[PDB]
């Protein structure tokens, strides 16, 4: 249990290790998960577009609305696009939602960088 960091997301990046910011970039946001779903279900399900390294599933009810949000990290950001389309793929009997985790972010912040 730990999080938090400082940095910026430049248009170009060197051959350096992942940055506290880049991490988010290569992160996808999922929703409308099943009642008895498991990390694997998503892992493999996402293995069709890219390999998954980690999957953070949220179970703790944050908002009244009974929704299940999850996060999946892809090998690259270019693989996120494909995942997004999946939006509407019957998973375990219940369709799954996929959207750019950053998209919802860029909005929160002002039109300018950040």
């Amino acid at each position: 249990g730990s999080s938090g960091s400082s940095g910026k997301s430049p248009v170009r990046e060197p051959v350096d290790n992942l940055s506290p910011e880049e991490r988010d970039a290569r992160t996808v946001f999922c929703m409308q998960l099943a009642a008895r779903i498991r990390p694997r279900d998503l892992e493999d399900f996402f293995s069709a577009v890219g390999k998954v390294r980690d999957v953070r599933i949220i179970s703790d009810r944050n908002s009244r609305r009974s929704k299940g949000i999850a996060y999946v990290e892809f090998c690259e950001i270019q693989s996120v696009p494909l995942a997004i389309g999946l939006t509407g793929q019957r998973l375990l009997g219940v369709p799954i939602i996929v959207q750019a985790s950053q998209a919802e972010k860029n909005r929160l912040s002002g039109p300018s960088s950040g």
